[PDB]
């Protein structure tokens, strides 16, 4: 919760409008609980603030906030050698990090190496 918070005032100290209230915050994980299990709550915790505070945000920004949630959910869920190919695949996105990656189980890698192959960006 204070990572997400971290992120989101970050995005409110980028741009005026982008501002996030520690409110707005409490009322969304409250209405987690109103709407393996520690993990249960987390999910519904990350799919919740995702689906309120994406309105708030354009198209690009859209793309920042939920790639960058991915991002730290599977940080925290997943191997050292899955996050060495995650962060691969964000350098060769970034045109920074030019090189082969951990690939190794990880269904839904193979599925991104095929979008980025064919320089499907937007994919």
């Amino acid at each position: 919760s204070v990572k997400i918070f971290s992120m989101l005032e970050k995005f409110g100290q980028f741009h005026w409008f982008y501002g996030i209230s520690i409110g707005q915050f409490l009322s969304c994980f409250k209405r987690v609980f109103i709407k393996t299990r520690v993990d249960e709550i987390l999910w519904l915790l990350y799919q919740e603030v995702y689906c309120q505070f994406s309105t708030a945000l354009d198209k690009k920004f859209k793309m920042i906030m939920a790639m960058t949630m991915f991002c730290l959910y599977k940080f925290d869920i997943e191997s050292e050698q899955y996050k060495e190919a995650v962060l691969t695949m964000i350098g060769v996105l970034s045109e920074s990090s030019d090189g082969v990656p951990k690939l190794t189980t990880n269904d839904d890698l193979r599925y991104l190496w095929d979008y980025v192959t064919t320089k499907s960006y937007i994919s």
